[PDB]
């Protein structure tokens, strides 16, 4: 049996190498929310919260998250269970706030199973073709490139294609075509387009264009919950959904998700948002259930320094992975009298 006897909050914020820059926002640094949940015996468990400090991307933030995280310990603390069933029921309760749900969850898995070493397919993002990532690709050798939408595209596909190795080719538009973008859209199905990720911020765009006449349409930024998803499948042609685990709640919350678009006719994608080591690990220990490789980032990617070092570190392909032992030095505490700043 298991009690949970003590809550504690950390942050982490370490720069991006590079800027982000887009037109939801600017971000600089990842602010990120720690858990940490302390059971009977003294046995400590990180969970990594996916929430942003503004609501830029979405409607919970670090502090909303705190909050909710904090009173629920209140109001579970000390209460005992046997299984991981069972520690899954105290937060049913939360589907209503799935980024604190979720990273709570993250903490609850690791009191119930053995963590394993195991590796994912390395899926390559390229936002352009400088040297610097044409040098990336021709070495690293991806079995996906992920090439994100600009004037340059066909132009830049002929580059790719010329490659001394096969892959398979997504392409991401972010919710930035319009109309004078449809002849190219149909030009760009005969490149052998696995799938390509919101054409238009409108969906209802796509039923101006005829079916099957485009590469197959993915949700990513649309795919908020698992209702949503389904309801958008449901009126437009949908083929791919990029699952984010947070989104749905957590873990334990994504196979279900998955049966469900299989029955509508979906394919599944499993992917993360800006995540430091901890939640990294667990992203793409999911990312084997779905119906394509998943989107997993490779370790400093994003990061020079991060909280769970070599947590997809790349190697001829493929992304390892290591059970997660977060490195308590590099957290601080979220608030208090612990809480300082140089
Ligand atoms: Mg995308």
């Amino acid at each position: 049996s298991l009690k949970l006897t003590a809550l504690h909050f950390y942050k982490y914020s370490e720069p991006f190498k590079s800027q982000i820059v887009t037109p939801k926002v600017t971000l600089t640094h990842r602010d990120c929310l720690f858990i940490e949940l302390i059971d009977d015996k003294g046995n400590a468990y990180f969970g990594e919260c996916n929430a942003f400090q503004t609501d830029w991307y979405d409607h919970e933030t670090i502090a909303s998250v705190k909050h909710v995280i904090e009173q629920w310990f209140e109001d579970n603390r000390n209460k005992s269970f046997e299984t991981y069933e069972a520690a899954l029921k105290l937060v049913d309760s939360l589907e209503n706030t799935p980024a604190a749900r979720a990273t709570i969850v993250m903490a609850l898995y690791q009191m119930f199973h053995v963590l394993p070493s195991f590796s994912v397919a390395y899926g390559a993002t390229a936002s352009g073709l400088s040297n610097k990532q044409l040098e990336s690709l021709k070495a690293t050798k991806p079995t996906r490139i992920k090439l994100k939408w600009t004037p340059q595209i066909m132009h830049q596909i002929r580059v790719l294609r010329e490659l001394d190795f096969h892959f398979q080719l997504v392409i991401d538009a972010n919710e930035s075509l319009d109309r004078q973008d449809f002849t190219q859209l149909q030009l760009l199905a005969r490149e052998q387009v696995l799938y390509i990720e919101e054409p238009f911020k409108d969906i209802s765009m796509l039923d101006e264009v005829a079916d099957g006449t485009i590469p197959p349409i993915a949700l990513d930024e649309k795919a908020t919950s698992l209702l949503d998803i389904i309801n958008l499948i449901e009126l437009y042609n949908v083929k791919v959904v990029v699952l984010k685990p947070f989104r749905l709640g957590g873990i334990d919350k994504v196979q279900t998700a998955i049966d469900t678009l299989k029955s509508h006719g979906a394919k599944v994608v499993i992917g993360g948002m800006y995540e430091y080591g901890l939640s990294r690990y667990f992203t793409a220990m999911l990312a084997r259930k779905g119906d394509y490789p998943g989107d997993v980032t490779p370790a400093g990617y994003y990061f020079e320094q991060d909280v769970v070092a070599h947590s997809g570190i790349l190697k001829e392909g493929r992304l390892e992975f290591r059970p997660p032992l977060v490195d308590i030095t590099q957290l601080q505490p979220y608030e208090g009298h612990h809480h300082h700043h140089h």
